[PDB]
């Protein structure tokens, strides 16, 4: 009936595979040498696409890193050292694993973020706005929780530039932070009431041609920070934390493929993809072949 | 010729074994439910003590967590979740492993912190004031470095109160931090100069009776934060980062068993142990237990 699926993800920067303690070269518009502090994101709704364009959902293996249809990617090593990834000291979780019905597939689709709810045994459960203290793994990572109302910062990428970050008032900060999460969220679920968010800030990613056995999904840090001066914060939270009045988020949300505010007056598309299925930071890359070799 | 040696460490709070994502109950002088953000420390100079009182050094296995005679303990889980430690998701590194000459031993002695130098193949290398960008593991962890001149913050324990920490001017930090390292350090080794520190802030820990196969060393977070209102900061860095004029550091250094400043004018003991060999936050407990000693 089923066949195992394994979708590998990779973090890249300046055209090389980074992650763990690897250095980050030529980051931002200033082309600075930065250190990776954190690179975590939730992904969900994984589907394989066949030649006739139909979408077959991947049943995710239920473990500590995957719950219902939601998986948590983390590109840092557990030690927190200054060495690049190795089998002994690897990135914490870079592969989504599961099963799909047997058959031939050609493409891949998935979504970036934490969905509002998901299904377990045909029954729904709150995901994005759940309690980080009560939610099962991997939704119990408070380092990725804002609060229930705001939901999770379901994309947390944090880099450390060589000369820190200068804020408008002049005070210096250590880390340039990219926190992607829902905004305009009204109603507090901690009070037991309903919550709805004006800007969801989730987006799908579609690859018409993707072979999991010889390819991987590459998250490009260079694209992410391309038009951002990571030695400077121009307003709001240091870096970008999804706020519409934050001057630094427009460049980031463009690199994400999301409309920060409305693209046009009355477009009503704030917090939605500007080209669904396409996100400039996500691309297909060659990967070590899982086709078992002889000899 | 030699025998394996494994010294188990455990983090406890409110008389319960904690670590990983176990909650910290009744923490601080306000006795709040806190969460562990980070619990790491360097330890060195491990020795076994026999009944006659002789000291036998333990040769540390060289790996990603132990270099020369220094080991790094890390009580957090790799995931960073809100679950207690389990065999499938355990704390990162809580056992000091090595070998010692075969013999009958009763006690244990070691020291907390990162030493200035240690011998590797009979030759000395700089440890505490090494370059975190260049040193070998486990000295390559920026999360425990200040700079070379200041050395490592060789004790890093960070707790999160239920609401944000409020600084004296009303602004808010998320974590209440304990960063123990040497202070009063002059000279910059980044530029080839000799460094000297007025306050070393390392201390020995001596247990007269410690059986490594049935017992463990317990670091008590309850004692560490007992006289610390972790919901506020009274000045300086948020929490205690060993500054002599930080109003929050006196209570912390008492719990550690260290003199922050001189005990009395002329005493010349600042940065030295208040009672060499005993630290209020360190005790012996049963090795396979859910409860503190
Ligand atoms: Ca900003
Ligand atoms: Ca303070
Ligand atoms: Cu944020
Ligand atoms: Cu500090």
């Amino acid at each position: 009936k089923t066949q195992p699926v394994a979708v590998r993800f990779a973090l890249v920067a300046d055209g090389k595979e980074v992650g763990c303690g690897a250095p980050l070269a030529n980051l931002g518009s200033g082309r600075l040498a930065g250190k990776l502090h954190e690179a975590r994101l939730y992904v969900y709704g994984f589907e394989l696409v066949d030649a006739k364009g139909k979408h077959t959902p991947i049943a995710l293996t239920q473990n500590d890193w995957q719950y219902a249809d939601v998986a948590l990617l983390d590109f840092k090593d557990a030690r927190g050292g200054n060495a690049a990834c190795t089998p002994g000291n690897p990135a914490k979780n870079t592969t989504v694993v599961g099963a799909a019905p047997q058959g031939a597939y050609v493409g891949l689709a998935f979504s970036v973020g934490a969905p509002v709810e998901s299904l377990v045994d045909g029954k729904p459960v709150f995901v994005n706005h759940s309690n980080v203290e009560a939610a099962p793994p991997p939704l119990d990572i408070s380092g990725m929780a804002w609060n229930w109302q705001a939901g999770r910062r379901f994309v947390t990428i944090e880099v450390i530039p060589p000369a820190a970050v200068i804020k408008p008032d002049g005070s210096k900060s250590r880390t340039w932070m990219v926190h992607v999460g829902s905004t305009g969220c009204k109603g507090n679920p901690a009070t037991g009431e309903i919550v709805a968010c004006a800007h969801e800030n989730r987006f799908p990613v579609v690859f018409d041609r993707f072979d999991p056995k010889t390819q991987r999904v590459e998250l490009d840090l260079t694209t992410l920070f391309e038009s951002s001066d990571i030695s400077v914060d121009k307003g709001g939270a240091v870096g970008c934390m999804s706020a519409l009045d934050d001057p630094d988020c427009p460049a980031v949300f463009r690199a994400l493929g999301l409309n920060l505010a409305d693209s046009a007056p009355g477009a009503n598309d704030a917090g939605k993809p500007s080209r669904p299925g396409v996100s400039p930071i996500f691309s297909v890359g060659a990967a070590a072949s899982k086709v078992a070799g002889g000899k």
